Order: C-alpha cells, then sequence, then structure tokens
C-alpha cells in the first residue's frame, strides 16, 4: 500500500507499475483521495502533469503528490518509455512554483565523479546526433504545441507561435530566421520568418543554425548539449542558469551553470531510468546504450 494512481489509463498503470512496483489503486476522484487518506493517515498519490492544477484541485499534506513527466533522453534526439519523472516537490516545466530538479540544481552537490559522466554523457549524445547560403544570422524557431503544459506554466508572457515569431523577429530584424513547425499540428508566419522548415531531419537542422530561440521546448536543451547558443522566450527548466540568453528574466534564479552541472542534475539524479530488457533500474549511459542499440 505505498503509492496510488491519479485517472491514470490503465495502459499508463501498467508502464508506472515499471517504475513503482507498489502501485495499489487508481482513485479517480479528489473525493476518493481524501476518503483513503483519512483511512490510512497519509497516502503517496501519483498524478500526472499538472492535473491537479488544471483542475484547481488541492489535498492536504498527509496527501503526499509526486507528479509524473516522460524523460528527457527518452525523447531528445536518439513509445514504451525507458525514462520517467517522478518530481515529489513540484514539476520541471512549472515555473511559477519549485522543482525537485531546480531544488537539485541550487544544491548542486555535484562530486567530480558525477561531473565525469554527465560530460561522458554530453560526448555520447552528441555523436548519435537545405540550408540557406547567405550572409546574414541563420535563427531556428521550433515550433511546440500551444495547448501544452509547459507554455502555461512555464512562459511568463509568450503564449502563441506567432506571438514567438513576431519576439524573434523584433529583437532579430536582419536575421534569417526559419520556422521549424511542430509536427503535430502560415501565410501569417512568413510575415515574420524568412522560411518555414516544414520537414527534413529535426535535430540536423540544428547544426546548420548559428542561435536557436525557442519559446519553453525540449529542443532548447538539446541545443545546449549541442552547444548551439540558444535564447529563451519563456522560462523553460534550463532557463536562468546563464547557459541561455533569457528575454524575460527568471524570477527565482540567480545560480550561474555549467553545461556539466545542468546535465548532471537533469539527466542522471532527476530522472529514473528502467531497462526495457530486464526491467532493472540502470544509469542514464546505461539507457543510451539500449536505445543506441535498439536502432541498430
Amino acid at each position: 500500500e505505498d503509492f496510488y494512481t491519479y485517472k491514470f489509463s490503465l495502459w499508463k498503470i501498467r508502464i508506472i507499475k515499471r517504475f513503482f512496483p507498489t502501485v495499489k489503486g487508481n482513485l479517480s476522484s479528489r473525493q476518493e483521495v481524501e476518503d483513503l487518506c483519512q483511512k490510512k493517515g497519509k497516502i503517496r498519490l501519483l498524478v500526472w502533469g499538472s492535473t491537479l492544477e488544471n483542475e484547481r484541485v488541492n489535498f492536504n499534506k498527509s496527501v503526499e503528490v509526486y507528479r509524473l513527466e516522460d524523460g528527457f533522453i527518452r525523447s531528445i534526439g536518439l513509445s514504451i518509455p525507458i525514462s520517467l519523472v517522478a518530481d515529489p516537490i513540484g514539476i520541471y516545466y512549472d515555473a511559477t512554483k519549485p522543482s525537485y530538479l531546480e531544488e537539485i540544481l541550487l544544491a548542486r552537490k555535484f562530486d567530480n565523479v558525477i561531473l565525469e559522466r554527465a560530460q561522458r554523457v554530453i560526448e555520447l549524445l552528441r555523436r548519435y546526433k537545405r540550408p540557406p547560403r547567405t550572409d546574414k544570422k541563420i535563427i531556428v524557431v521550433p515550433g511546440q504545441v500551444e495547448s501544452d503544459a509547459s507554455i502555461k506554466f512555464g512562459s511568463p508572457y509568450i503564449k502563441t507561435n506567432l506571438e514567438l515569431l513576431k519576439s524573434v523577429r523584433e529583437h532579430n530584424p536582419n536575421a534569417y530566421i526559419v520556422y521549424k513547425p511542430h509536427p503535430d499540428v502560415p501565410g501569417e508566419l512568413l510575415k515574420f520568418c524568412d522560411e518555414i522548415c516544414v520537414n527534413s531531419s529535426s535535430y540536423d537542422i540544428i547544426s546548420y543554425a548559428d542561435e536557436v530561440h525557442v519559446l519553453t521546448s525540449l529542443f532548447g536543451f538539446e541545443a545546449l548539449i549541442a552547444g548551439k547558443p540558444v535564447t529563451c522566450y519563456g522560462h523553460p527548466f534550463y532557463a536562468g542558469y546563464g547557459l541561455t540568453t533569457d528575454i524575460y528574466p527568471h524570477p527565482r534564479r540567480n545560480i550561474k551553470l555549467s553545461l556539466q552541472e545542468l546535465v548532471a542534475g537533469a539527466l542522471l539524479l532527476y530522472p529514473m531510468y528502467v531497462s526495457l530488457i530486464d526491467g532493472n533500474r540502470i544509469s542514464a549511459e546505461e539507457a543510451i546504450f539500449e536505445l543506441v542499440n535498439l536502432k541498430k
């Protein structure tokens, strides 16, 4: 009777059980959470993303809430998740409230050994992964799905791709702006971007770019690993740490971090990793090795 899930689908419950083998039951309403809590003194609730904030539901302090989300490595370039994020304080894309990732990076107790792995992971990612000929600075803007939670709780001002593309052009009047729209979703876009790169190879649009300008896209964290300068127009999890030139300052972040500190925190300590083959907990490096040995 260790963990409970909040409004998870059956398929999602089985996936979560890989990371939490002690999942016991699925609570389907706030009343069921309150009834079970005073029945057992305290409960551990598994919630997905900003589900509680979207419902404006708050529980007493005896309901320990874990906010779940997909990992970072399963997504950045290289279906059944190999990585899972379990945040007991908040969630990484919510810049309005503290997150456990933010507390890790602030405490920044990173010994010499974990900095080595972070440098190995950076080198590993860069290796496991059209362009206009002009004199202008090449700027790339990855579009997002506007209904995403990272824009709602992670962008303090800009909320649309059009406002992003607008704001990008206002700050860069002469640069060559190419808009890469999000796959999962035109005439007014071209009034601020030069061309619209509708396909060819995401991560291999980064290498042709001089700078990457994003709102809250995880795409910008991949650009940091690739070493390309990135400007943030919102407040993603990698913003505020001086690695990115932030348009709007983060109201709660003062620390200047290195790329290894960011990687060691965001990729190595923050998310969980479970092997796809045997189901055991593995390191972020073994997770990359498994995904790398999966494609060939």
